[PDB]
């Protein structure tokens, strides 16, 4: 769920869509970008 323009911000990993985690940028994104699961 990584996006640059329309990036969903995170508070906690759980508030990230799909299975995304709260990345160190402050936004939600998948754990492994190479892994197609829930980006």
């Amino acid at each position: 769920c990584e996006a640059i323009y329309a990036a969903p911000k995170c508070r906690r990993d759980s508030d990230c869509p799909g299975a995304c985690i709260c990345r160190g940028n402050g936004y939600c994104g998948e754990a492994i970008y190479a892994a197609p699961f829930a980006r």
